[PDB]
């Protein structure tokens, strides 16, 4: 520390404003802070989970569930940054990011505030945790500075944001595209793409079918797999259907679940479709999903099948053999950020109607749109040398300094304090020459 | 050198561990090393050669192929990793890999030939014992007739840094019927896409026949170890009338053989004076390679209804495809291939192969419940050491492909500090 | 900093009194403080937003509105200065000023969980805001030390005036001048009037009107548009209408709407008026509007026009042609701080029934008026080289400092304990000579 | 302190993270940190006991009693750590751990005031305290700084593990073993076992029972006796029987006793042993109680005694004579920390219905079990000479350092900062060549 390292302030103090990152990603670029302000309301249960995308290149910060009577999640909101990034610019790349979690409010009738948070730093995405629960979330991971526990809501959590690589691309925004078209509900975007993600499911290999005829027909899911989506997506591939049996229809839907197991999308891949006799029958997939129909993160996908005749009777056993392999990509899904680390804060014990507080500061380096291009100037960064050594040491002694993912708010403020003690004004500028 | 570099170290002499990559890609992760160990038997002919792929992000190090009294190689057996990464971890990145390859029985015992080529195993123009030692200018890329007694020692040279984490092949979870399910999430970042224009308005003719008239409309050398999809679009045009096309998608490896045949479209009838649309919506898993693939091709079968004597079927095709082979362009993944042939080696004898691997690791999530990650070991001025080093590869000799003897004697000139630690035993 | 510099001392925290202004304005004159203390009641949505002029060169302060049920603001009260600024002084400049904002009160000087704070600097009057609600408001900056989201409304918020300008001049205060009159309602000022700000508005160029007759007329709102007051202000120029029907009468009111929609000011322009067939009828403007009857903030200007026949029968066409265009000029408009710089404090979740508490100082360099300065001395400023640069050093480094215009008070109490580290007595004076 | 000593951070800072313990005790190992976090609801009497096993190494941290309307205890759960480490790691070694016990129920919404809380650390196991209520504890100890009296709750109370012994064993965990068996409920388990407790009691030294004969039999309860276990243990060990009256048939039934007095095990020893008229009859003890079926701590064993005859009617007198002496041993129990030293937590006044919360850090030196060991890389402990050394020193001046092993978490905060005032990133690496 000397002054001190704009980018150390800016990724160990994010509210504090924006500064590049010091990498090899030299591109004319814009620094910008865009905060993030929410007040949820606690449900029945008086517990809930806000699941946080703490690299997130972009306006998405997290989502909102409350938990059920029936130990189930409901899905509340989704949780923005304060305005929509890809209406102003098309390529971005999170510099920094905290946000805090704490109880504002204790409702008419209630005695005593109460309520207690457990939080962690998962490496991997949201349907791949395993364990969810309030108490389950404490070992999403080994390290111990990526957990927190019990930590009372009226003084709070802080996430803060920790890198998952540096010298990562700009990342193109979902910003519109110019574009007309006849129909009023047109959307035409330029979508995060680089460094897909890409599952792929052989969903079926020679899979015999085999049933009793049914008036509406006999519909059964092939298979369901645990994915991962905030943004657009794609499914391709192909089954192939075999028979013995004539006057064969094959329907089939893809869903794609969200994790409070509600249908986000549904899809017919293929309705009303003849199966020949002797002969492969092709099913291919051409799905392409918009982000704008995803209206909360996508956890699952599965697929049904439907199986009627066209005469039917009491016995006629329809059967099918299937075969084929499935491949969804989302679309820029690999980028370290996009959906991989995972920051879950878990509340509960909170009483009925109370409102939890959340407040958050994004920092970004940006590329304007064309329109905003015109009156936004653009600069390589600010050359500081050694700031990339110095957050490659601290991050390196991380755990002997204690720099925490997940933080007793009250804890992360005495590190502020504690951490910088130079802001110095600065000392015969004012006096030189 | 000051006690060293452990990355230097780690670079050179890979059987000695582990360390962190020295760039930019800051992620918590953890180190690991991953032998591989395998004993082949040599056929017939005393000849073969073991294909490695150095700078692979996971458990594949390479296959093994044996030449056949007919000149033609035959695939033995895929060269794996120990255990297999994607069962336990779920991102990886490539630190350092060398193997050794020597034999260690007799039924001394015949040459090897070795190069490290900058292009995947298909783009390799010849690669008998003899043509490999062209596929690189370069003098510390190619070792020639080495005894194989004494045997050859492959290190893996970096093919760029700052290289993203890669997904391995790890399974998803999933529930499904079929007792055959997979469902796996693949390595994607940096496709490989070939683009083939199978048909630019290609006129077909022929006379009839029972069973049909199959034509093979194109063969293409591209390379695919793991996941790969195929899609695009043929159109056909005909002023016949009754033509039933069958088409099939063929990926072949590098022993000329099938590993995997898909029908594109079987029984599939053509109609006049129209556009007649044939999709390609291929997805092939990993798990259904079995063994490297060098080339596709694309077989059609034409068939009447009818049929007679003379009957000339004729069709008109146009269009392109794409094969996607996910991940194929990250550096290591298919590109770099180093190939060590054996010749005169007599028949039933062992050809040992000995490895270390060494890993940046994300684990799975069952396993991140007990694996504490953390950022890599900071050190200045390991980056600017590695980069010396590398700028001054050919003057130090610093080969890829070398004689074990000379490796070895390598390792001692080199390394000439390892000094314990002088006195923090006796500090304060 | 050495001793430090009274005017740094003064900006930074202003509740520790004035200093002058270290600039090139050099008036004899006296240094003022004066406190502005609200205790505001929260209505039934537990939400509503103070709006700051915290440039103000003078005895306003803000404005209060709450929010209504049904989703409307409702202006509730001026915030002003203790005493009345005009009364006592004719001329005067701002030096510096802070307000808090907070709520709540127990035993033990501690506070309770009563709701958020969202606040924001924004560079542009009252009128201009695109978006006023609690949420919106985090956008109307960029700057992310001009906005501050989700400060529990226990702990509070400071409002910190940052300059929008030195060297500017002495506005004259709105202060009563010598007059007699026969009307006890009869007022007479001097007003602000340096830089005055224009608005143009062309509200017709050969717009063409038609309508079928009515008894009592046909009313037309032709025009209504976003603009600035809280002083004086006037309306000039003039509409010239054409016609073939003869028998037309018209009528036109000029309406000035506060922030909160309604009617705060109400001028009949032109009462029943005959337009005569083939000629221009003018239409002028001549309004004076004064201080005293703006008894709210002015958001727009509109103007109505009654358009009557009076022999008027069955269905009979009424139609004019328009031509022209207005002015209008409120006075001292354009000096920085006067309409300007605009803060905004926004409330919600507030517990219904508690009072929000404002806390201020202005800080004020003052010209007395005739009467005053027969027994108030007037002097040049206290002369400290260094004092401005000093300043121009602290500004220029805003950003790295974090120097906010909208504080958590919290971070505002720490940030002058951590500056404001030495008030060191006065070292041997005491023993000198 | 120099950087610091990583050790010692750990020692008395738990939520630190681990270090290995610079003994002598050189294993290859691994080091973790298990998070202990539990919501425990306060019962009618407001009342309740926390006991904590503040050395256990391994998964078992404490177990929480309510206090009951008529005076006992009554069990409410096993606190735990976050996951059960032997699923994992076959051996083990406790570094350091801290737990806090507070309040998360605040009256008014700001209050600490909702009861208080006694603590102490009682160097035996929990059989062995002799007052167990919250005034009596008090005077388990001696030592100032291993009490503290009438905390408030809503600031809470820190309890600190300090060592009793260093060169311990790595202790095996209860890890399952590979085994196939026609029984679904079976579990085989390796256990700890170095270092046996074993209690001998001799239950009867001539013994004479003499009762009236009943339909059923008739019960006496030979003995009761204090001990501990909180996992595996065994009896071994014999009876001998004398006696003059024809057909009686005895049964034994040993009965573990849950510190709340509550029968956590009972087990048959002997059933149908008919007893030989004027000859030694043997009734021996081979008992083994597993790990899973204790589940609670146990605090004394008892054995009773069934005695019934054949035909039996009247006036028919049953008399035997008894002798021997029976082995209690559980398995691991005196290793330090296994039982040894426990720490109370006791509350009282807290309201009824308001949540108890305890957070807490366990560090762990670990060797995995075979499956995790292909994946898990060991390594000796980091050498630092001195670290050994300035431990004994800390803790041969704990009085006068006022370490305690339990604190007022206010008091143990203010250590922390007051302690542990260097960790000074790292000086010139960042420079040096
Ligand atoms: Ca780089
Ligand atoms: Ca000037």
């Amino acid at each position: 520390t000397q002054q001190i390292v704009p980018f150390i302030r800016s990724l160990l103090m994010p509210t504090t404003g924006p500064a590049s990152i010091p990498d090899d990603t030299l591109e004319k670029h814009t620094l910008r802070s865009e905060t993030s302000t929410y007040n949820l309301t606690v449900g029945d249960t008086g517990s809930g989970l806000i699941v946080f995308f703490p690299g997130f290149p972009g306006s998405i910060v997290g989502a909102h569930y409350t938990l059920q009577g029936n130990g189930n999640y409901k899905f509340d909101q989704m949780l923005l940054t304060a305005q929509n990034l890809p209406a102003s610019y098309n390529y971005c790349r999170l510099v920094s990011r905290s946000l805090t979690v704490r109880s504002s409010t204790l409702p008419g009738g209630v005695y005593a505030l109460n309520g207690t948070i457990n939080a962690v730093t998962f490496q991997g995405s949201l349907s791949e945790l395993t364990d969810v629960s309030y108490n389950g979330l404490m070992s999403a991971t080994a390290n111990i500075n990526d957990k927190i526990g019990n930590v009372l809501v009226g003084e709070g959590v802080t996430v803060l944001s920790l890198p998952t690589s540096y010298d990562l691309g700009y990342v193109r925004l979902g910003d519109p595209i110019p574009a007309i078209g006849l129909d009023p509900k047109m959307v035409a975007t330029c979508d995060s793409s680089d460094r897909p993600r890409v599952y792929t499911i052989t969903a079926a290999d020679d899979y015999q079918f085999s049933s009793q005829y049914q008036p509406g027909g006999v519909t059964i899911t092939l298979f369901s797999a645990n994915i991962d989506a905030i943004t657009s997506l794609s499914v391709g591939g192909e089954l192939v259907f075999r028979t013995s049996v004539h006057g064969l229809v094959l329907g089939a839907t893809i869903y794609l679940i969200g994790f409070d197991g509600t249908t986000v999308i549904t899809r017919a891949v293929a309705a009303n479709n003849g199966l020949t006799t002797g002969t492969d029958n092709l099913m291919p997939f051409n799905l392409v999903i918009p982000t704008n129909e995803i209206t909360q993160p996508i956890t699952s996908i599965k697929l049904e099948i439907v199986t009627s005749k066209s005469g039917g009777q009491a016995g006629d056993q329809m059967s099918w053999s299937a075969r084929g392999s499935l491949a969804v990509t989302i679309h820029g899904g690999n980028y370290p950020g996009a959906l991989r680390p995972v920051t879950l804060v878990a509340y509960e014990r909170v009483a009925t109607g109370s409102v939890v507080t959340v407040a958050g500061v994004s920092n970004f380096e940006l590329i304007p749109n064309p329109e905003l291009a015109k009156n936004l100037v653009t600069e390589y960064g600010r050359f500081d040398p050694g700031a990339m050594n110095y957050t490659k040491l601290i991050l390196s002694e991380r755990d002997r300094l204690g720099i925490k993912t997940v933080w007793p708010t009250r804890e992360y403020t005495d590190f502020r304090e504690y951490f910088m003690e130079v802001a110095d004004l600065n000392s015969p500028l004012k006096i030189a020459g």
